[PDB]
């Protein structure tokens, strides 16, 4: 009825409990689930659903080769029902293409899809499931964007896109939507040098994401947006705790301004909330490769460039796969503040795992507790033996 | 509530987005899906389907050897959600068939299927989902219809039949639909010679037909509607540019008022929007085979026996399956003007792919932009070697 | 909102159209789809759907060994969507047991299952989807009802049961419900001997069942009920025609109030529609099984002990297996008379075919049309040797 | 709209007729079934649905080998409809977990799931599809609850959990919920020395739990919750009729406060209807194994310590496995009294049949009639032989 804003603040991050998690690759052994990447959790104001991009084949199928490639004219961004997997008769197609993002406004939902030749990508925006407006690829080297939830201010989404080289300078921006319309977009500005793949949430007004520097940084960037001036700054997280991977070890002292060196070309999309006291952050556990999960407290990340863990929590062992993370919140939900969430994509089969010829993830979610709850392991669980 | 008024124009086409794709062959190679053919796709006021002719059998199914043929009494009229494959599970029966229309007047749905033996066949009309009125054969010749959606315009829905021989003469006739009860028919008038498979859209209470000439014209046929008088005329695309297939090359001049010659007995189900300097035609891009599919803009083809393209887009490449295209719009978008859509059936086995026993299809769909948008290509994507 | 009335007459029925068939045993080759047998058709105010008894089993399961056996703890009364199979994911379980029928008064609708040992079964009456009213077996052989749907007016919905003996006297009772509650019963009046599911239809008021004489009638027993004063009769069709199976060859004279002899202890459920002029009985074509299917038009014929055919259609040839058949209408349609439908239930396996070890069916379906139409056939169409 | 009251008594319960049976082992055989354990029945006002803890595969899929296990990562709370089979695509997840209880409280359903390392388990609290609550263990071994449904009084849901040892002193409280927040808990109080899987029901403003002491009793305890007072009392079924399993033979007196010996550290989730004179318990047939399952009626079970059955009925027989047991009542159907239900989990595979890997079950479910109704058995109906 009306558009959602962002007026609470976050609740109080004591640790993490079970929100949901589909089992997809397990499922998938012996049933028709598509094979996917780059999954997402979103809201809408009566339901939460899992999103990912489809690779137009189920598990089990012969088509299922070839799936480590990340763009093709098979993919589509998906939504299915919370926990269950992504099955060919569950899953609804919300657009076409190989990289988007998607979000509820409060009255219906903006889905963003990216398609097209490395060269001569198109955005295509989706408001109430109908195409609204078209983007053209401005630096003709894969437009992409976020692959997790935008976040809406009063029917004002924001939206980062990057275009251009991957391994050096590209030409990110920010796109304010409404109904599916733009309003304005801006260059990046602030001191982040590269900018792929932005974790949002929205408290008070303000949007906050944390993205990935695959060019230089193994600590984070981070954009701050104000939807209601439209307008935004960066940084990176300033604390030795580095959350990219690959990355070199901790040191005792981060970058508030530059990149944190050592690992050049790579990383993986992330995601922090960033809260003074109540700041968690995650990471894989592994600094070179994507294993292991992990939720570190560090009181003033975002601002204190010597500040380290003051508690965690275990969210996958550093012998089982991880992959892309990122946050989501219910902004739906009742009470007096809004309840941290966040994702991990559990990928397996390519390349770690190569006696099979596929590529594929499930998920696990997580949101906030006020209370000190006990830890487990969330591994994928499935038998990379049953499917030879 | 109140029935749709073509109240809009088109919007200027400057190229063509992707809408919908269902990779249903790929899909089907290891789940459920039904085999068909003869796709369109069609909008109620809250929802953008797609529609096709099942064959009763799944793909992977055994019953799937001989559904090359055409005409059986295990086809049937489904629906299903927009960019999903045709399942068993997911799949809506709109009626008994083995040719079809539909359209939504904005009140409800008509659907319109015809079934019988060759020389005693009949048409049963349904309007909100149950069986209204029913219409024998007239030439004792397969009664046919469009094959993808009519268009309704206060409540009148008018709808073109073909009764008689592919080959020579037939008797073509348009029926005005109201509430799936006839408000009166008239025999085909004007220019066209031979009518099969009209492909329908609507503006400025105008319905404009693009058709396929079987009998003796490469050039396609126009019948234009006016559904508030119930009357028509005919005449052929006037341009050069030849869209059905298979055709001979394009020559320098064509016909307004004649079949232009060089192939007989054959064609393919097609389309165009025709909008003075907004106008872009379909076709192959085989000039013999039911191969790749392009959009040209053409201004004032239907006008102007010279014209020839200013500009155009690949949508499937030469060395890929196309088949039947049609034209769609959602009538019940937000804007000022009606964004012309269509679809392509990417047809796959027989008889190109002999090495299979079946004949199925997937389906690409796309809609306009005011944008320059890149262009790629949208093949149906499924290996046959995986279905031996 | 408000009970149904049976208000308006049957329209006049000069053929028969294609309603609905679902290729079931063709798609469950290689689907889900459930092991089924006697089935019907319902409409709701908003929906028609398929009904039938599941054997809990699909067809390609291992289970379906021995679903020749008519009553196991592993039926229900399922329904689902027109023209679909039945599978596993689609299908709707109303209640439990091995002999059903099912109405909607116009505000809900009430379902019947029997279930229980061949001593000791009993009947539960559910409304609303929820159980109401039970039964138990009065005779202690069998307890059974119509197997296909009932007819309600103005909230009272009479049902057929019988108990005892197949193969001589057993007591029939008539159950005048309402919202599931038993209102009135009584036992059978009037000349018929015996009575076994009975296929209903409403006009004007009272309430038509055309019923199988399994004990000693080659001619159908009639029950005329009005619901309103809660009494019945029965008799004979008069028609020389003969409509059970088996049965022998048509005789020049019928009976009106005894059983035409020549078979003992056999018949197969089946209907009529009696309205003087506008009379049409159906019947297999074989007179000594289950093959084939004819609509014949035989004006007076529950009158008239000469009558014989001035009309007919064929509905499934000779050559293929039909089974039970059943009436229904869309009492909720539009206009000025109830359009005549039945389904033919199309049995597939054992006996017939015991080269597989199960016993499923198809549906056709067909209602009236004021047109004289086509006719076609309308086989199940699955290959028993693809099964092997 | 508004929260429901607990304002009649039971209907009186003269036998129990079938509700409902999924087949799921049968079906699963050859379709998409997950592999489930720990069922229960639980109503909304508009739906009853079928509830079990999902292994997280399906049964034919290889994943099942090692389903024996209670407690894994890949568990989670499921529902479905009535009588259909859990399968992957019909299913919807409340909850990830290894322990749950599920319950509506006249505006919205509250989902309890427990997960975690047997020291260091958490429950979650979901209310209106949102988690609102998290509880820590208290005691650091197997947090665990009901595993069938709870029952809400205006709003506020008692629920019970255990933790601590099995086989020795354990800490048990009960939970009063109200939109999800914890208004109180009490740790257990009467003479019940040992708590698990209480089975729960609701008449006239009390709601009586019938559970399983794991640790010394053969007799059941049983908890009677005053929902308005939120305080509670426990002792024993006095009856000499002994309702667990394993179990020694029938003495002719028992114990009203103390558990009565003979077996230790072992027992099965059972229930009854405690209602004087119309008191009705469930059993096991075999005192050493579980299998079978009957109803007796026992008057004044819960005070009179030598009473004993005055009838019963069979449900299924003692050749057949059954399992876990409990109680539900449809709250919101029409009419003056609560119509007594059950379930019984029918569990196949391991440990009993250990020729297979895997250990799942199926559901039988029956509720009271006030007519004196035959009896049938109703086991699983699945041939082991057709799963080697
Ligand atoms: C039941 O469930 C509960 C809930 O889950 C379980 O309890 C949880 O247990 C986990 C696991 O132990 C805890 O997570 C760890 O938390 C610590 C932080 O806690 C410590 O630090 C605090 C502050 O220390 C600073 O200030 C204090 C004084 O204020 C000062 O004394 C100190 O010297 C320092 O300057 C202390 O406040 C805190 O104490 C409190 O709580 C205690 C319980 O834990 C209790 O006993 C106390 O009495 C007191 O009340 C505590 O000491 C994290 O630091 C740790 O994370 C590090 O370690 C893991 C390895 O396990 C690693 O993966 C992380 O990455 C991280 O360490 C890496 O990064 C660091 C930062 O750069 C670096 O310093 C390390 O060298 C290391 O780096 C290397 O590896 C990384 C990663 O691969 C790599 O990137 C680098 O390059 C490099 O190679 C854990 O997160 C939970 O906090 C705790 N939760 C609760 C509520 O208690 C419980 O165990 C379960 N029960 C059972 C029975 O199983
Ligand atoms: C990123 O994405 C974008 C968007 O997709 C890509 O850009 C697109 O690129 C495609 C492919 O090149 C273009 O499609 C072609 O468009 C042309 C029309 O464009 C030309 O013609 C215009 C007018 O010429 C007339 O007037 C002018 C002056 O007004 C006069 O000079 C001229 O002599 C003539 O009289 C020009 O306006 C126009 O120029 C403008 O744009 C240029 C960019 O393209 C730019 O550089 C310019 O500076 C200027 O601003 C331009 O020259 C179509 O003609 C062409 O279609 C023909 O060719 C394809 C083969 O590729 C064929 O399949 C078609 O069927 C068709 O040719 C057949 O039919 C003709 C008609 O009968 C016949 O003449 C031909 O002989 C041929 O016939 C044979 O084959 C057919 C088919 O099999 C058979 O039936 C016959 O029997 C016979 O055998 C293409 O559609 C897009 O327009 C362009 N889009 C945009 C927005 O720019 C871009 O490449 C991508 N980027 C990357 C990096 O990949
Ligand atoms: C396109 O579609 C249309 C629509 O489907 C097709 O047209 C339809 O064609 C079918 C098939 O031919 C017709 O069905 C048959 O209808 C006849 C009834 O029609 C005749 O009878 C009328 C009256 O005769 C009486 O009065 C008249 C005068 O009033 C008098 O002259 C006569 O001697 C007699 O006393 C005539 O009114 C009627 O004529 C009109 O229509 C003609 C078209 O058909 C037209 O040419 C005329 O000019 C005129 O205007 C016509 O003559 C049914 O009788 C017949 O049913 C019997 O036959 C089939 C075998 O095919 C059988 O299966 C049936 O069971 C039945 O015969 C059995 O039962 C009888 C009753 O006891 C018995 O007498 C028989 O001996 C036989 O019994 C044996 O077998 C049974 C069954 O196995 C067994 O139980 C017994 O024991 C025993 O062994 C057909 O239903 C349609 O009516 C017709 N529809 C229309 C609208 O025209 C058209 O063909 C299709 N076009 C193409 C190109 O394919
Ligand atoms: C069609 O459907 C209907 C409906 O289902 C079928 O009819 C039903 O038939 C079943 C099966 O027979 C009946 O269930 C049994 O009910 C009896 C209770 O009924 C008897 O007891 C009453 C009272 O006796 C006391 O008072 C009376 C006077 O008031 C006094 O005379 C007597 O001495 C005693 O002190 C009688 O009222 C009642 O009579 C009435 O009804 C009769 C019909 O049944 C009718 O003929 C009469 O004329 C009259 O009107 C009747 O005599 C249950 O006791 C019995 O349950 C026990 O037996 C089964 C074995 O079958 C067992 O599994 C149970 O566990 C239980 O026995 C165990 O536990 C006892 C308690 O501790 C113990 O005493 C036993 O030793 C035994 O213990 C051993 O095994 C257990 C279990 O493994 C183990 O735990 C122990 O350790 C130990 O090893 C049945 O439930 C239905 O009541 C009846 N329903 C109806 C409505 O009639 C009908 O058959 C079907 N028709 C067809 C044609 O198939
Ligand atoms: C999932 C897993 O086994 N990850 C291991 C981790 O368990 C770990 F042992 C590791 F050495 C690591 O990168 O830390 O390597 C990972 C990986 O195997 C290797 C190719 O870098
Ligand atoms: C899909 C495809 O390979 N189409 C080719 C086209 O790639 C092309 F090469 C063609 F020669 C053609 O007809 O233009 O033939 C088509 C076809 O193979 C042949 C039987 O006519
Ligand atoms: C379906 C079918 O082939 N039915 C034939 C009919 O085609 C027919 F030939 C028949 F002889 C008949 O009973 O009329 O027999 C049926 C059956 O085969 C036999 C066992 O009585
Ligand atoms: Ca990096
Ligand atoms: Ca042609
Ligand atoms: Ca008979
Ligand atoms: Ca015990």
């Amino acid at each position: 009825r009306d558009f959602n804003n962002l007026t609470k603040g976050l609740c109080t991050i004591n640790s993490w409990h079970i929100y949901g998690k589909d089992n997809a690759v397990r499922i998938g052994e012996d049933s028709d689930v598509l094979v996917t990447r780059e999954p997402y959790v979103s809201c809408d104001p009566d339901e939460c659903r899992f999103y990912a991009l489809s690779q137009g084949t189920t598990i089990r199928g012969k088509h299922s080769n070839g799936t480590i490639h990340d763009r093709s004219q098979y993919r589509a961004l998906i939504s299915w029902p919370l926990s269950s997997p992504p099955t060919v008769y569950n899953s609804r197609v919300e657009c076409i293409g190989w990289s988007s993002t998607s979000c509820h406004d409060g009255k219906t939902r903006m889905s963003i899809c990216i398609s097209g030749p490395n060269n001569n990508a198109s955005a295509v925006i989706w408001y109430n499931r109908r195409p609204v407006t078209e983007i053209n690829t401005w630096a003709r080297n894969i437009l992409r964007t976020q692959e997790s939830e935008c976040v809406c201010h009063n029917g004002v989404c924001p939206v980062v896109f990057t275009d251009g080289s991957a391994t050096g300078p590209a030409e990110t921006r920010i796109y304010y939507f409404k109904e599916g319309k733009i309003l304005k977009w801006e260059p990046l500005a602030g001191t982040a040098k590269h900018i792929e793949e932005c974790s949002c949430y929205g408290e008070r007004a303000e949007i906050t994401c944390t993205c990935r520097d695959n060019w230089q940084g193994s600590n984070r960037p981070v954009i701050r947006i104000d939807p209601v001036a439209m307008t935004h700054t960066s940084q990176y997280i300033c604390s030795p705790v580095l959350t990219d991977n690959p990355r070199p070890n901790d040191p005792t002292v981060g970058k508030c301004n530059d990149p944190y060196p050592g690992n050049n070309n790579n990383g993986v999309k992330g995601f922090s909330y960033l809260d003074g006291v109540n700041t968690w952050l995650g990471r894989t556990i592994s600094i070179a490769s994507r294993s292991g999960y992990e939720m570190l407290k560090v009181p003033n990340a975002l601002t204190d460039d010597k500040s380290k863990p003051t508690q965690g929590q275990t969210i996958v062992l550093n012998t089982d796969w991880s992959g892309y993370s990122g946050s989501f919140m219910d902004y739906w939900a009742e009470g007096e503040c809004y309840r941290a969430c966040f994702y991990v994509e559990l990928i397996r089969g390519r390349p770690k795992e190569d006696k099979v010829w596929w590529t594929s993830n499930s998920i696990v979610s997580m949101c906030s507790s006020t209370e000190f709850l006990g830890q487990w392991d969330w591994p994928d669980g499935a038998k990379i033996e049953y499917f030879l």
